[PDB]
């Protein structure tokens, strides 16, 4: 399950499509815990495309429900990202993920 809680502004009409390269200032957060990843530090705002399963499922489906300029707040269930395996050393098994996502894309 992916649940959007939008900080409003943007335009509400420009949506990403298939094969479009989008630019996201993501900010990860573990529930009842600290950060684990941020693009704000590296200042390299993570150009990725849509429809190649490069990112996880919970991060991908919430980006399709956003528009240009919006600032959502993802909530990824463990079943779609890592909750059975667990990423070794960074994301423990059965973990619920929170993401601060701003979509300032191109194309």
């Amino acid at each position: 399950g992916v649940e959007i809680e939008t900080i409003s502004p943007g335009d509400g009409r420009t949506f990403p499509k298939k094969g479009q390269t989008c630019v996201v200032h993501y900010t990860g957060m573990l529930q009842n815990g600290k950060k684990f990843d941020s693009s704000r530090d590296r200042n390299k705002p993570f150009k990725f495309r849509i429809g190649k399963q490069e990112v996880i499922k919970g991060f991908e489906e919430g980006a399709a429900q956003m528009s240009l300029g919006q600032r959502a707040k993802l909530t990824c269930t463990p079943d779609v990202a890592y909750g059975a395996t667990g990423h070794p050393g960074v994301i423990p098994p059965n973990a619920t993920l929170i993401f601060d996502v701003e979509l300032l894309n191109l194309e």
